[PDB]
């Protein structure tokens, strides 16, 4: 996250870190046994890490649970990033508490102008690289479909939305991928892509979770 603030330990209780020897992506806990992330985060050997503050320190509220399976969306296209969503199942259910908690799926798609919370452990620099180790947060509005398409000609599908600031300076970044965009207490987006980070006229692009609620529910019900 570039231009954000330190969230505070365990203040984003649905935020998970995906670890394969190291943190490589975020995710969102949507029930005691399932995480939503980005399809472009898929790999072998995933451990889901819940209750994290500093991802380099065991502070006392963590739960580390290996994945039993993951399910990339059937229509994910890695060239266009259309349908950039996957589900990850935990081998055992997490123990839910005030610091490890699920986030609800949306009932309705959120509108341009709605304020959301974007969070992650990704790079905090638009030029160069620095990883923060503690969770960073950014409050940002959803942008109009028109603004989003104008920023990225030929690239925005009906399964994507932009959020952030056209002026620059405040955005998600590398290492935030797969993490949450929460608006009014519901998971509306997944950190997906953008050109650089926090560049003028290049806002963040997010997977539009409301389009996937039926797929998520039906997949969980049978897996
Ligand atoms: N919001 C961005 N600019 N991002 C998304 C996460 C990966 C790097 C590009």
């Amino acid at each position: 996250i570039v231009g954000g603030y330190t969230c505070g330990a365990n203040t984003v209780p649905y935020q998970v870190s995906l670890n394969s020897g190291y943190h490589f992506c975020g995710g969102s806990l949507i029930n005691s046994q399932w995480v939503v992330s980005a399809a472009h985060c898929y790999k072998s050997g995933i451990q889901v890490r819940l209750g994290e503050d500093n991802i380099n320190v065991v502070e006392g509220n963590e739960q580390f649970i290996s994945a039993s399976k993951s399910i990339v969306h059937p229509s994910y296209n890695s060239n266009t990033l259309n349908n950039d969503i996957m589900l990850i199942k935990l081998k055992s259910a997490a123990s839910l508490n005030s610091r490890v908690a699920s986030i609800s799926l949306p009932t309705s798609c959120a509108s341009a102008g709605t304020q959301c919370l974007i969070s992650g452990w990704g790079n905090t620099k638009s030029s160069g690289t620095s990883y923060p180790d503690v969770l960073k947060c950014l409050k940002a509005p959803i942008l109009s479909d028109s603004s989003c398409k104008s920023a990225y000609p030929g690239q925005i599908t009906s399964n994507m939305f932009c959020a952030g600031y056209l002026e620059g300076g405040k955005d998600s970044c590398q290492g935030d991928s797969g993490g949450p965009v929460v608006c009014s207490g519901k998971l509306q987006g997944i950190v997906s892509w953008g050109s650089g980070c926090a560049q003028k006229n290049k806002p963040g692009v997010y997977t539009k979770v409301c389009n996937y609620v039926s797929w998520i529910k039906q997949t969980i019900a049978s897996n």
